[PDB]
């Protein structure tokens, strides 16, 4: 008796990532020049007597070039002084850039800086329609607004229509920059993805470009990439020596895509241990999801759920043979995590990710019960269960394990479901439900998010999808507020949550599943970050 037929596609990568040997003489040549270039760039930033506009473009450029992680103190000192001087007598270009940079760094600059660009209605003067650089910087700023910033309600609609109108007659590479911004704003994009584009497609082709910065950025990207390929190789060998590819054939083989996810949360060198731990957890929870979703009967899913709650190797024999495989690999993974952290006396913190995982599994089992019964809950009740099945409470907790500065007090903050984490989870939930509604409705999912929304409020599929779209917009306003100073925990521990929200937006862009169907969205990203170097 049982089970379903297989419909998931295999790893489109094969074994091309399994073996990477660093050219050690090259790695050392790149690092040699980067040291030199890094200090020239420090002295650019610490130059006395620059104009406001010149300082902001410098800082903007270093950030989009992806080398700003080298200068976090310098950039901060400078923005703090800009914030505290209240300078605005400027143009739309400089004002909007000033607003965006300060807010992204948590400085609660007043949105009244924009009042001089508006009439008596809080609607932007149409005489600004001929100023393309002003419109571009306004467009990017409009994505960083909060609930206190309703003066900016018109800014996205206003800049968009006039950038669309101007774009075809613009010189290059400006035209390519405007066209790309309309597809993907800076604030909600994945940082490595935006950096690759900017270095190669834009800055490399500017006539105004600074040669020192460009070469710095190219060498730095390509050097980090060698690190990332080493990480991916070692994770690929771990996945292979597990061999779920042949013994648990019902599950997707997506370890490379899971690594891309992890790289989106943080790309810097100091988080290499954190990235390796995170990707192992993503790929394992993905197998557990396919067990609930694509193979296991209601009886054995109940046994799997209770074994996860009790968390004890003694429990394996109460499970079907095929569940013994994954269950043992899960218990083993956390015993590994404990050993790796034993060297800095941080083993005790592992228990936090584990409790979050038990929670994910309970809700997988509820979601299954709803399916068998054909139950369509209220939107209220649907959310109470379906928020945790995004796994985002659990990946956020897991992202802290490998960060050497995460303290127990940091995990306690996160355990209370703070507002910035709840918003990141809400974005994942509603975007995934909008993108995959038809996919599931076709194969009997009565308990799908949009369908609860339709039955509850008594509305069409169009109106349901627009209410979800709107929940996502509210959630971004709450993320943006959550970054403002004074912060509840250090900023280092907020950025991973923000980056989780960015991954959703990039993966589900234009509205179909990019994780299940990687060749859609992710394949070109993975090639640009992890296969092709930037050509010097
Ligand atoms: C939610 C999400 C996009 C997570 C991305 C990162 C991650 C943990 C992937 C694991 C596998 C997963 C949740 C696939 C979605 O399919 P599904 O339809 O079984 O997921 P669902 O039950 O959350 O809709
Ligand atoms: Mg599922
Ligand atoms: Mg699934
Ligand atoms: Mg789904």
């Amino acid at each position: 008796i049982v089970r379903p037929v297989a419909d998931f596609s295999p790893s489109l990568w094969g074994d091309q990532f399994l073996s990477f040997s660093i050219k050690n003489q090259v790695a050392e040549k790149y690092a040699k020049e980067i040291e030199a270039l890094k200090e020239q760039t420090r002295n650019m930033l610490l130059a006395t007597g620059m104009k406001l506009a010149d300082t902001l473009n410098l800082i903007d450029t270093i950030e989009r070039l992806g080398i700003s992680y080298h200068f976090e103190k310098e950039i901060d000192d400078i923005l703090d002084q800009i914030y505290n001087q209240n300078s605005n007598c400027n143009d739309l270009c400089t004002s909007a850039l000033q607003f965006r940079l300060l807010r992204q760094h948590g400085f609660n600059i007043s949105p009244e800086i924009f009042s001089k660009f508006q009439d008596e209605n809080g609607k932007f003067k149409e005489s600004l329609a001929s100023d393309v650089l002003g419109l571009l910087n306004l467009y990017e700023a409009s994505h960083v607004r909060t609930h206190a910033d309703d003066i900016l309600e018109d800014a996205l609609a206003f800049s968009t229509i006039h950038l669309e109108s101007a774009a075809p007659h613009l010189k290059s590479p400006l035209r390519e920059q405007v066209t790309h911004a309309l597809e993907q704003c800076l604030h909600k994009g994945v940082p490595r993805v935006e950096t690759r584009f900017f270095i190669s497609s834009i800055y490399d082709k500017e006539q105004s470009k600074n040669n020192v910065l460009l070469r710095f950025a190219k060498l730095d990207f390509n050097l980090l990439q060698m690190l990332h390929k080493q990480e991916l190789a070692q994770v690929s060998r771990w996945w292979k020596d597990l061999d779920f590819v042949t013994t648990l054939p019902y599950a997707r083989d997506r370890v490379v895509e899971c690594y891309f996810w992890a790289l989106g949360v943080y790309f810097e060198p100091q988080y290499s241990q954190a990235r390796v731990m995170l990707v192992k957890t993503i790929s394992m929870i993905s197998i557990v999801d396919d067990t609930f979703d694509a193979y296991g009967t209601v009886k054995e899913l109940e046994a799997y759920t209770d074994a996860i709650q009790r968390w004890d190797i003694n429990e394996i024999d109460r499970l079907p043979d095929y569940m013994k495989i994954s269950y043992k690999a899960i218990l083993d993974l956390y015993k590994d995590y404990e050993k790796e952290l034993s060297s800095a006396g941080r083993s005790h913190i592992v228990c936090h990710a584990i409790e979050r995982m038990k929670e994910v599994v309970r809700n997988y089992n509820v979601e299954s019960t709803w399916f068998i019964e054909g139950y369509t809950p209220p939107v209220s009740e649907y959310l109470s269960n379906a928020l945790a099945t995004t796994t985002y409470y659990y990946l956020a907790t897991t992202s802290y394990l490998g960060m050497k500065s995460a303290t127990e007090q940091d995990f306690e903050w996160l355990s209370k479901n703070p507002k910035i984490l709840e918003a990141s989870v809400i974005i994942c939930r509603v975007i995934d439900d909008t993108a995959t509604y038809e996919v599931e409705k076709s194969r009997g999912q009565i308990a799908t998010g949009i369908e609860c929304c339709m039955r509850d409020y008594g509305i069409s599929t169009k109106e349901a999808m627009a209410k979800f779209q709107n929940m996502a917009e509210t959630a971004w306003k709450d993320i943006n507020e959550g970054l403002l100073r004074p912060t509840p925990v250090s900023t280092e521990f907020l950025t991973p949550i923000l980056n989780l929200a960015r991954i959703v937006e990039v993966t589900y862009i234009h509205n179909l599943d990019g994780y299940t169907h990687p060749e859609k969205v992710l394949k070109p990203h993975i090639i640009n970050l992890l296969v092709d170097s930037i050509k010097i």
